[PDB]
């Protein structure tokens, strides 16, 4: 699924937020506007088999630029919680749900 992180009107927020893919989507994150971006899962708010490391952005680095894009495929079923670092505390978060 193409997820636009910002709303276009700089607003921070990940389009959409809380959702819902199959087992094994390949959900697309792209530099709306609000940037910069980045998509970190949080570690206890994803099921184990899945390490972070494997489905975060490196905290290192970040989508600086418009237009960039990050790319990750859920395989496991499970609640995966994410958040834009840079702007967690604006409430830059997510939910996707692998059914
Ligand atoms: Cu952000």
């Amino acid at each position: 699924l193409e997820v636009l992180l910002g709303s276009g009107d700089g607003s921070l927020v990940f389009v959409p937020s809380e959702f819902s893919v199959p087992s094994g989507e390949k959900i697309v994150f792209k530099n709306n506007a609000g940037f910069p971006h980045n998509v970190v899962f949080d570690e206890d708010e994803i099921p184990a088999g899945v390490d972070a490391v494997k489905i975060s952005m490196p905290e290192e680095e970040l989508l600086n630029a418009p237009g960039e894009t990050y790319v990750v495929t859920l395989d496991t079923k499970g609640t995966y919680s994410f958040y834009c670092s840079p702007h967690q505390g604006a409430g830059m978060v997510g939910k996707v749900t692998v059914n």
